[PDB]
């Protein structure tokens, strides 16, 4: 149900040039996981029933950055501002989602389709809509399904974004990477989840909830066995996430 807006030729040219500059910048700074978390936290506030929140540029506002869920994301916003300023025609909304898409690509993930046109909105959404790492499946469905409107399949594939990156005790309070290759986008998140607790590697209660839910567990198993299946479902879910509320909800 998407109808993407028309943008001018100059806008499309800047998207293409921004995409290339973002690859070099994100690869150089080794910040792909942080930029994916910035894109996701930008989009993950969407509430379908009210059409509030979502990927509309509000996370750079200090009021949204101050949310505890966003601890550390001010680094990301600061890191991107010089590059953003080279593309004044792009919305911050599109810029941050483009950074998320590129973060996945440059770590070796699928190519997530990207459509421009998001407008920057003035009001951040209320705090408290992003998922709580200490809760379980019922909570995940409340947040991804009843608020955002995404599917159970989308929940498991998007959880796989933890295949890159790490937690930090001074940000969430959790600490360490989910995988042994945290700058490589692959299905290792699911293979670690299945294998048990390995020393040095992180599992949140929200990751573990995937193993005991009757719908989520068959997906974890599919993704652990079939990385190509993981990439297809990942790319579908990330595109949907990045487009919540945009070009028809
Ligand atoms: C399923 C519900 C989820 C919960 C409860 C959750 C929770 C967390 C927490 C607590 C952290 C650690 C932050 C820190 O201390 O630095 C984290 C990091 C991260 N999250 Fe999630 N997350 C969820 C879903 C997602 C999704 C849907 C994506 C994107 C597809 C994503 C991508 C990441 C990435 C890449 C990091 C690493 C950031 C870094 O390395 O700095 N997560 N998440
Ligand atoms: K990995």
């Amino acid at each position: 149900g998407k109808s993407y807006p028309t943008v001018s030729a100059d806008y499309q040219k800047a998207v293409e040039k921004a995409k290339k500059k973002l690859r070099g910048f994100i690869a150089e700074k080794r910040c792909a996981p942080l930029m994916l978390r910035l894109a996701w936290h930008s989009a993950g506030t969407f509430d379908k029933g009210t059409k509030t929140g979502g990927p509309f540029g509000t996370i750079k506002h200090p009021a949204e950055l101050a949310h505890s869920a966003n601890n550390g994301l001010d680094i990301a916003v600061r890191l991107l501002e010089p590059l953003k300023a080279e593309f004044p025609i792009l919305s911050y909304a599109d810029f941050y989602q483009l950074a998320g898409v590129v973060a996945v690509e440059v770590t070796g993930g699928p190519e997530v389709p990207f459509h421009p046109g998001r407008e920057d909105k003035p009001e951040p959404p209320p705090e408290g809509r992003l998922p709580d790492a200490t809760k379980g499946s019922d909570h995940l469905r409340d947040v991804f399904g009843k608020a955002m409107g995404l599917t159970d399949q989308d929940i498991v594939a998007l959880s796989g974004g933890h295949t890159i990156g790490a937690a930090h005790k001074e940000r969430s309070g959790f600490e360490g990477p989910w995988t042994s290759n945290p700058l490589i986008f692959d299905n290792s998140y699911f293979t670690e989840l299945l294998s048990g607790e390995k020393e040095g590697l992180l599992q949140l209660p929200s990751d573990k909830a995937l193993l005991s839910d009757p719908v989520f567990r068959p997906l974890v198993d599919k993704y652990a066995a079939d990385e190509d299946a993981f990439f297809a479902d990942y790319a579908e879910a990330h595109q949907k996430l990045s487009e919540l509320g945009f070009a028809d909800a």
